[PDB]
Formats: C-alpha cells, structure tokens, sequence
C-alpha cells in the first residue's frame, strides 16, 4: 500500500509531516492533523494547498488529495475555513486558540485590517495569554515584543501594546482569548474571503464570502450585501460568477447579478466557497 508524504503549516508556523495511501481522500489527512492538533470542533477548519496557477484552494475532504493537488507538492496549510460569528458560542477552549492564532496571521498579513488601537488591543491580550502578567524587567523604555502585532509595525504600536497589557493583570490565557475573539469578530472584515470580480460592466469589484452573507465592494461609497438567505442560486460558466436575488414581497421575478472573474478556475473557487458558506452557516 502506496503511501506520499504530507507537509502541513500548523497556524504557530511549525510543519506537521505524516504519511497516507496515495488514493486518501482529503478527509484522511484533515482527520491525522486535528488529532495532532488535539482538536474536536474541526467543522470551523479545513487544509488549503496552492494550485498550479499558485491560488490557496480548499482542499475538498470527500475527494482523493492527488485529484486536487494534481501536480503539485503534497503541501498544506492548516486554516479557519468557517469563522465563527460568536465565538463565546464554541464549546471549547482549544477551538478559540486556533481562531486567535488565525486572526493573528490575518491581521500581521493584512488581510483584516484594523485601527492602530485595536492592533494594540489585540496585541495585548496575544501578550497577556502567551507571557501572562506584565513584567517592567523583561520590557525596558526601548522594548520591541518577539511577536507579531500589525502589517508594519511602530514603536508607538508596541509601547500601546505594554500600556494596555500592564492593565490584564491576573487574566489567564483562555480569558485573553476570549477578549481578543470579542474585539476581532466586530472587525468589518472579520471572516471575509476577498475575491476580485468585475461587474456586468467591466468596473473591476471585490466580492466578500462571509458567514452572514455575499458582499460587493463597488466603491468606499455604496457597499452592496445579499444576506444568505436572499440567494436561491449560485452558478458559474466559463469565466462568469451569477446569484439570483430572492424576489422582493410582491415582485413577479427573481434577480440576477452577473460578475466576470479573471479565468474559470476563479470562478469556480468563488462558485464552491459561497455555496459551502450558505450551507455551513444556514445551519444557524
Ligand atoms: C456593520 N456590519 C455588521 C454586519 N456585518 C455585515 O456586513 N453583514 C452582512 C449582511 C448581509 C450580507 C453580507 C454581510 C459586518 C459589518
């Protein structure tokens, strides 16, 4: 029995490498690193690999990984799939320590963005579950943290960071997490899967995948949002993305809103992630 080495970024940055059948079903290698990982609540998290033309896809766990992965390297990463809206609401305390190092790596990447005071924030309850109690002897006038708080960071970004870390004294590192994940889950883009689109005229769009619903970004003025259950159907063909927007009380038609992604593949992606949302969090 045939089996390939599998290489998975954890979300601390570290590689967990095991073994399957070469036939596995993704299913098979998501089930070794979620034990690994000693996690249970593993419907929130999936593994994500880069394609042929280098995009992050989801690896599909009811399909073999060498249908997916095709050519490529048997590499992984280990991500969110399904950020949670409440996360208060998880049942346990190891689900919200994944999702902190997640929006951790979101935040440091850009991905969600954040105001200086919220970074700050963030970067001290971080510090506060990690080291625990401020220490003045480890954090002198010139201190810089080992971590990683923001997209560019400042020295007045880290003396806020102490400043704010110096007031969570006594907390411990499950009640840090919890404050981050009620701070991070208010982010506007808490969760949202960016995918850039054109409209039906050619105005090149962002379109955001999130538990709540599908967002068009068009411009700083006028976001557009159809909140899941206003989508009937979801389709794509060729290099085009379609939703039909449930008709209104009283209108005789269903909607249509048509959107051009940059090639098939991407259009599939965005196609297979909305209807995984709808399903995922329609369940609520
Ligand atoms: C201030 N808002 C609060 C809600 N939330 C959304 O945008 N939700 C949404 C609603 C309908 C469709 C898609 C998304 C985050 C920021």
């Amino acid at each position: 029995p045939k089996s390939m080495q599998c290489k998975v970024i954890l979300l601390d940055g570290s590689e967990y490498t095991c073994d399957v059948e070469k036939r596995s079903r993704g299913q098979v290698l998501f089930d070794k690193v979620c034990e690994h990982l000693n996690l249970l609540e593993k419907d929130y998290f999936g593994l994500t690999y880069r394609d042929a033309e280098n995009q992050k896809n989801w690896l599909d766990p009811a399909k073999e990984i060498k249908k997916q992965v095709r050519s490529g390297a048997w590499h992984f990463s280990f991500n969110v799939k399904f950020y949670p809206p409440d996360p208060a609401q998880l049942s346990e305390d190891i689900t919200r320590y994944y999702l902190c190092l997640q929006l951790r790596d979101d935040i440091v990447s850009g991905r969600l963005p954040c105001s200086f005071v919220t970074l700050a924030l963030l970067g001290s309850y971080t510090v506060q579950s990690e080291l625990g109690d401020y220490d003045p002897d480890e954090c002198g006038s010139d201190y810089i943290s080992e971590f990683r708080f923001a997209p560019n960071h400042t020295k007045e970004l880290e003396d806020k960071v102490i400043e704010l870390h110096k007031s969570h004294r006594g907390m411990t590192p499950a009640e840090a997490e919890m404050h981050f994940l009620e701070n991070a889950k208010k982010l506007s883009m808490y969760g949202v899967d960016l995918h850039h689109a054109k409209d039906s005229e050619g105005v090149e769009i962002m379109l955001g995948v999130c538990a709540s619903g599908l967002l068009i970004y068009r411009d700083r003025l006028r976001i557009n949002r159809f909140a899941w259950p206003k989508v009937l159907k979801i389709s794509y063909k060729r290099n085009n993305f379609y939703i039909k927007i449930r008709p209104g009380e009283f209108e005789q038609f269903e909607s249509t809103i048509g959107f051009k992604l940059p090639n098939h593949r991407a259009a599939k992606r965005l196609w297979k992630v909305c209807v995984e949302h709808h399903t995922f969090f329609r369940l609520l």
